[PDB]
């Protein structure tokens, strides 16, 4: 009897991890049977209509739901859950999965395990014992909870799980499953999409990708960091590709501070939505170096030795190398164009904290392992 | 002074127990609280009995009034009502601009009161977090625990579990539970005239079943199966029994169906209720001959009375239980059902107080007025 | 290439009418796709799961949806509207039919009619220009302005749609459905389909079928005759199926009314909340009187010429043979009980104002008719 | 005197400018009115231009906020837009305890909003119900008219229109447009210091172009095509043109896109803004070389001052219009298009006044004062 696993996809933000998952699954039909679940982000222009990067990894997307509260603020955010709330549940019933795969520590990860956990649907929940230090840690670790199975990607991940009382039992260290596509990455032609991102005349190294989010807590604070940051990379004046925000409280605020700087019309920017994941290894891969706050700066560039420049509050406590320079306090414009000229076209070592590569075989053998007779969480206390 | 904005919100007459000590607590003090009451969920289902009126007759100003419970009586339902709570709050709480929310509690619309709380940046008390039930219900304690940025506990062994599970010690604060509030302080008025209300006329003190048992959303075919039994055994037993309707949402009319096919809706020996006011639950279930089934009430209130008590099935394993508390697992047979009936009813146990001292409500005060109003953002204690 | 047809059924007031097209439609599978959505009262025990019924007819349930909101008041009505149309067209988009048939008056066909006329899928109204005198005659109205094709039940409900300036092109005159069954009506043992519903010692004709609907504009009303009528019926004293109510707000504080009357626990009374349609005929087409303000008594039971009692404000403006007594001011026993007199046992000659039978044929044909090339509603106003 | 409870929504500048004369009057007479606005949908929607703030910039007390539009910027989400102000609504309708709701037009919203008061119900006065404009929107109309107890409209022809539909002619005020009461009281102030705000400093009277064009839902692709030859046209013509962003909804991401793609956010020649202030608009759109698009404002209310307007597509057939309209239903090619440009740019056609005498408001309020509080139920006229 094959495993009836599944996934639901919110966001680019999981898809770079759940993608390699669902392609694992997809690869041995004998063992699996994949349903998946388009929501969220996926189905909205604004944030580049990533529904299509499913589409263009030939996945059979069985459902499609608008569970987006329009607003881009904090009431729109927790409307957004609810209506995933009240829209899953007869899917669910529909779909009859044996398991749910969850991912990270977004507002939408948690509809998906409330509404599983409260129908008695086994849920794996990759991405489990990280600290960024914004709300997100409340929503991980709550998450965490939810769930009847837990991948994590470092040891110190499994170590906080166990701690905060789970069941090592149902604990597998796995890595990340974005580190699969990383260190098997194909620099295919990495000139010819820099040129496509950045424009014809940019050089390897010679580029900055910039990704900076508000940070839902205290908005005025992210757009006046947001308005510096931005000051800096106009001064330092190296070619820079500005994504724009991918947290939704406050987003539009932030695509205010760019238009109202001219960003959008600049010989020296470049503004996007999204570029397709493998293309973006490359560009970051390549780059002199990368600003602001995205995971992807403190988790996955490691790997390539890209120097970082984390700003604020998001990624305080996560576990980074030698590569990232931390400024905590971007108050000023001085500061963030110095830790621009320090870190600009410098090369790190190649580090491997939140991955070896083999995360998605050894989440498939954890997957065939369950056997189907419970399910009840139990709680380690002592 | 620039006076604490307030919000409570109350789903159930099973939050509404233990919050109504601290609504007259913040309410006594006008000059240091503002108070918003917010009502939603089961308070306004005829089903559950309008125990909104509850509310009303304690003369709380209800601000707000929200339908979110979907129909359906099953998990899909309990999911939907989740979601129809989280899509109608928040424009509701901004515009009572709350400083913070309490919220009580394991139930799936209490989880609903967190995570808006927690998104849109307000502060949470979140009560009765450090306990253990072997349920679902575990599962949303704890996660309510890690959204909600303080914590009040009712014994040391939950204030343990707390920080445990990694939470800051200086945001907890052990209390009691508020219904000890209630409890320690009952003065038995006419008790007697309080029997005959709800069992009939004839009807002695300690001679009666007081039988509460709540479906468990995990395994419902077997809590219909353990419910059939149970009855079947009050049936042979024959001793006159109040009979409360169920009050878990998700599998709630197939319990009901099996007392309809019973006929203990008209049964001379049974008395088929949806609610009995709190004061009034209190004395019955003091001078109970004993209580039956799975509600916390007969692991947690009713010790303080020495009131005997049969705890049937999974609900309610891992709970701190005195001597007063006859567990029966797997309550497969009517034979083991009436055993235990024989064995524990009219018999009485010494009155423990594990789960309060009767003082929570003025710690609760003081633990609110401490607050100073500069952060907000939870610190998350990992001791490797 | 087949004509993809989209029926959503909501309560059994509707499945009784939509059934035998869906039959229709079924039994033709070279010109028509089906696909079936059941939401709303189908999925509630209080209305006696009556998701079964369509179960037992062996149509493949596609898509199941909780569309009730819980409260048994107007506010949870509307609550319920607002729920279908979240949840609707997601849906929608999944099954992308051609046309969707929608039944009746209820709240939840304004639902299906309003997701279906914005998302730019055609409509079929089935029961479009017929008057009844509550808030269902605005809903009714309301639902036809919506729907692009229009099918009705006499030849004064056609003038009405054409009197609403609706396009006669787009009109036809059926008949209801339900005559489809009611004309070839197989009476089996219809003697042990009355000892099933109503006891072992009952004769034809000798019994009533009591089925009383709240009134959601004048709750008060309504509780105090529905008690004014149960008083009567206990005097009258002979056997007595009352039903239990069927529109959704008030109906808690109608079944309480029976409930404190002893109905439920009563020699002379059945409390049921559904009764399969077919078992149903045979008990209305064989009873001594009918009471109460059902549409059947005023539209379906004249085929058998079963005396029906008519009370209160539902129905005024309904066509009515001879056999229906109106009663609007039932205010007092005396003068219910006196209708009861007057009409129980007696026996009218068989009506056919509502259908001849052929009601299905003639809408499959209308349903091959339609060329997929254009829509947009035209309104005939001069 | 018990005070006539009045409850206006609000959900876009497309209703705004027509309710706000109405709820200026009803504020104007404390006396015979109590006011309660609600605001929801666009309003809060930064892509719309927050025009919440054009509420708040009038003085009015908003009572209750909704986030009521679902995200997705088309058809499945308008519909679900409709179903969420369904579910929110119901609780703030039971708390306002409106006598009536006021009800403006043939969005989406409307719909929403005229379903929860019927079903509820809560009287419903309609303004502008028996007009004809050859989209969905006829059917949204005409759905609205058939659940409304009262119906305001503005022209003659609009009131034969609801009497043909069978409507109480007792139940009609033929009043005309409230828009009216502001076009016709338009002290027009430094209109060319409006001009230099909205267009460019080197700006003169008459020789500029406001273009306004709304996706058809019916038919995106086409929208999408008409569009970019509209834009084609504008940028060969050549004169100043502010550029409204559409608003409509469903396919209203595909029409910013286009214009994006054009330039026409970064061109010397266009200025492409959300929302102009409705007193600021008027001046805009009396002085202007000509109108473009298919906007209601080009065939009932620039009329007024005799404005040159092409009207391109399927939007807005069978509207009554005066000489200055120019239709081009098939619009079809760039020439065809530049060419209505050069027919109509800077011409000057006669004052109309077909929507309106400028005294809608005052009849408004008189007929809102005789309806007497005892029924209610909507009666059908069914001629035979
Ligand atoms: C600039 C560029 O190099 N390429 C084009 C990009 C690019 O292909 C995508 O972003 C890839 O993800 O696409 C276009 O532009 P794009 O689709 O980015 O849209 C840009 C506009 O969208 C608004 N925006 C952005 C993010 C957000 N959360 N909310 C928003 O409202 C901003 O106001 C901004 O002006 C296009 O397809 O139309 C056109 C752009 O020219
Ligand atoms: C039986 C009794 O002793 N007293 C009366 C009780 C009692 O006072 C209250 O329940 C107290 O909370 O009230 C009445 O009756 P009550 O309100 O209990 O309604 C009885 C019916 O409720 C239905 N029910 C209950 C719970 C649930 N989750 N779903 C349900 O469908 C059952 O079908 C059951 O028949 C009354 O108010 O009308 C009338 C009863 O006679
Ligand atoms: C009475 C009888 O002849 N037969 C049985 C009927 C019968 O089979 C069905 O109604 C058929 O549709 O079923 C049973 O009973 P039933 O399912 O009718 O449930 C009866 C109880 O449901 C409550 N009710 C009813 C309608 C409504 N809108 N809301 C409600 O809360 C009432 O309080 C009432 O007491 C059963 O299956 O349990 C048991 C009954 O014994
Ligand atoms: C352009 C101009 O003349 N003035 C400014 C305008 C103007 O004052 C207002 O629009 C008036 O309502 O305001 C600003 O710009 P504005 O608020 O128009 O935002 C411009 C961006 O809005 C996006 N958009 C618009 C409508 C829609 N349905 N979806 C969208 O995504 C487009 O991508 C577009 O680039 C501002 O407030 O920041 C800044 C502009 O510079
Ligand atoms: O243009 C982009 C930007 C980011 N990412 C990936 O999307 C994920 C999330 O990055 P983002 O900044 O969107 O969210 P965060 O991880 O910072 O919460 C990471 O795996 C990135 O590698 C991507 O594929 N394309
Ligand atoms: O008729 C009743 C039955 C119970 N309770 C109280 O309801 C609360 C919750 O009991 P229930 O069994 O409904 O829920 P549980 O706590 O078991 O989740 C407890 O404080 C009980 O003492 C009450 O006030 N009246
Ligand atoms: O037990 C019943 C009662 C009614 N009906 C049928 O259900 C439909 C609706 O009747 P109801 O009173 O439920 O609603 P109404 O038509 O009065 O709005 C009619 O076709 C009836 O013949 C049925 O099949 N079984
Ligand atoms: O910048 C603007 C543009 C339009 N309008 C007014 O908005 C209303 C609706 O116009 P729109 O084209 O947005 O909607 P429509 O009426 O076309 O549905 C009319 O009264 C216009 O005069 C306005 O006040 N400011």
């Amino acid at each position: 009897r094959k495993l009836r696993v599944c996934v639901a996809t919110c966001n680019r933000a999981d898809y770079s991890k759940l993608a390699p998952i669902m392609f694992g699954i997809k690869t041995e039909p004998e063992f699996f049977e994949l349903d998946v679940v388009v929501l969220g982000s996926h189905l909205i222009d604004d944030y580049g209509n990533t529904y299509r990067m499913i589409e263009q990894d030939d996945f059979d997307i069985n459902t499609r739901l608008h569970t987006i509260v329009r607003g881009e603020d904090e009431a729109a955010m927790v409307e957004s859950v609810g209506l995933a709330l009240v829209k899953l549940p007869d899917v669910l019933n529909r779909l009859k999965p044996d398991i749910m795969i969850v991912h990270g520590d977004r507002f939408d990860a948690l509809a998906l395990a409330t509404s599983a956990a409260l129908m008695n649907i086994r849920i794996l929940h990759i991405e489990g014992g990280e600290v960024s230090g914004t709300i997100d840690d409340s929503i991980r670790h709550a998450i965490t909870k939810l769930a009847h199975y837990h991948v994590c990607c470092t040891r110190s991940a499994e170590q906080h799980l166990i701690s905060m009382c789970e069941d090592h039992d149902r604990i597998l260290l796995a890595g990340c499953p974005s580190y699969d596509k990383l260190l098997s990455a194909k620099n295919k032609d990495y000139m010819s999409i820099i040129r496509m991102w950045l424009g014809d005349d940019v050089k390897s190294k010679d580029y900055i990708v910039a990704l900076q989010h508000p940070v839902t807590t205290d908005i005025k604070h992210s757009i006046k960091m947001f308005e510096l940051t931005l000051d800096a990379l106009i001064s330092f004046n190296k070619r820079t590709l500005v994504l724009f925000p991918n947290i939704d409280a406050g987003s539009k605020e932030m695509v205010r501070v760019m238009r109202k700087k001219g960003i959008e019309h600049h010989p020296n920017f470049r503004a996007v939505k999204h570029v397709p994941f493998d293309q973006f290894i490359q560009l970051v891969a390549h780059a002199g170096c990368m600003i602001g706050n995205s995971s992807c700066g403190v988790r996955e560039v490691g790997a390539f030795g890209t120097p970082v420049i984390n700003l604020g509050t998001r990624q305080i406590g996560r576990e980074t190398g030698e590569n990232v320079l931390h400024v905590r306090d971007a108050d000023t414009q001085d500061k963030i164009l110095q830790a621009l000229h320090l870190q600009f076209g410098k090369q790190y070592p190649c580090s491997k904290i939140y991955g070896d590569g083999n995360a998605v075989p050894r989440i498939l053998k954890f997957l065939k392992s369950i056997d189907l007779q419970e399910p009840l969480q139990k709680k380690f206390c002592f």
